């Protein structure tokens, strides 16, 4: 089943959002199958935003990704990538649609409450910089009979 890379970002984190952030994912039928609390190391920043890498916000990107921990998540969902991307909302908060969660939780586009993959291409790539497979678990759930035909 279809998997996407979702950070809850140091802004998140030092406002005490993490439960919050997970409630809209979990609430969704997104299954979370990977999550851990981490301090990012520089490496692993810099190669995660590699895209950006010449850009004017980028500097400081580094530093807001790098100055608290993040939480890290993978999770499973029939179309996972897209459905993520559409309850996070627009990269920018005041763009973003009020019910999501950059539209209700965040103000500025730097500081936007967490971070998702934007393709099926970078989920794959983002999950296996972030993750390893033996901590990402699979399981059944209850609820799976009653979100998919
Ligand atoms: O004008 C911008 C565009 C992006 N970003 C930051 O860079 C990240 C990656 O931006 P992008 O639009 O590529 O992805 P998104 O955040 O919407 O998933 C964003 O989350 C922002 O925090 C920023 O600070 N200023
Ligand atoms: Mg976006």
């Amino acid at each position: 089943m279809e998997r996407t890379f979702l950070m809850i970002k140091p802004d998140a984190v030092q406002r005490n959002l993490i439960g919050e952030v997970i409630s809209r994912i979990e609430r969704k039928g997104l299954k979370l199958v990977g999550g851990k609390l981490m301090q990012v190391p520089m490496e692993l920043a810099e190669t995660h935003y590699g895209e950006h890498q010449g850009k004017p916000f980028y500097n400081d990107l580094i530093s807001f990704i790098t100055s608290a921990p993040v939480f890290a998540m993978v999770v499973e969902g029939e179309d996972a990538v897209n459905v993520s991307r559409h309850i996070i909302g627009s990269t920018n908060p005041s763009e973003a649609s009020p019910g999501s969660i950059r539209g209700d939780l965040g103000l500025t586009v730097g500081r936007n409450i967490i971070h998702g993959s934007d393709s099926l291409e970078s989920a794959e790539r983002e999950i296996n910089l972030w993750f390893n497979e033996n901590e990402i678990t699979s399981y059944a759930s209850p609820r799976d009979a009653w979100l998919y035909e």
